[PDB]
């Protein structure tokens, strides 16, 4: 309640330029993963009701229990880095999952709080984290609904500064019309 109550000093501001941050935010995690020399995909996707989805093919956020709080490092960092809790925390829904250890790791959160403890829901070969969010409506009170270009715009500028970096932006809002824009630069 700490981030929902002042929203403001958390991401700046509750209109389409807080809305589009909160999807900033959650790709800057991806893109410190590929920086780490753990990660080379990054994609972005606009789903239906204007939910979120981020996927990359890092280490995966790690799930072994803290010895102090108790609790999965994947449940301690998006519930308090201080970003990720903050998308969270301003998200009427956020899911995670986690490609580690040939497991598919789960956990749902609602305004923030945890529905369920960390659940094992798969096998995978795979590595990388899988973060879908819905931003709060009660909290994005002007808009809702994504800008394509805004987030076309600073996915290009990403995938330059960050070279090597495969960054996909892909809109499936509307089935009929699917857009999508790749980058990679070498250079
Ligand atoms: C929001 O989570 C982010 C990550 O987001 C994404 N997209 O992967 C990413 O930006 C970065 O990811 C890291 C950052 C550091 C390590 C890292 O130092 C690792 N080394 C380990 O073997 C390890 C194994 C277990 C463990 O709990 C920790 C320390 C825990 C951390 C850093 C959460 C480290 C590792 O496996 O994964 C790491 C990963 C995936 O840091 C997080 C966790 C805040």
């Amino acid at each position: 309640e700490a981030a929902r109550k002042r929203p403001g000093m958390y991401i700046g501001s509750t209109s389409e330029r807080g809305l589009h941050h909160l999807v900033w935010e959650i790709v800057d995690n991806s893109i410190d993963e590929a920086l780490a020399g753990y990660a080379n995909q990054i994609e972005v996707v606009i789903e239906k009701d204007n939910w979120i989805k981020v996927t990359d093919n890092g280490r995966g956020i790690p799930v072994d229990i803290q010895e102090k709080m108790g609790r999965p490092a994947v449940e301690v960092i998006l519930t308090v880095g201080v970003g990720s809790s903050v998308v969270n925390a301003l998200s009427q829904d956020l899911e995670v999952y986690v490609h580690r250890n040939e497991t598919i790791y789960h956990q749902a959160y609602k305004k923030g709080v945890p529905q369920f403890d960390l659940k094992e829901v798969g096998t995978t070969d795979k590595t990388g984290t899988v973060i879908r969010f819905k931003a709060d409506g009660e909290i994005f009170t002007e808009t809702t609904v994504y800008n394509y270009e805004t987030l076309q715009q600073r996915i290009r500028e990403l995938a330059f500064l960050n070279k090597g970096i495969q960054i996909t932006l892909r809109d499936e809002r509307d089935e009929e019309n699917v857009r999508e824009d790749s980058y990679h630069y070498e250079g």
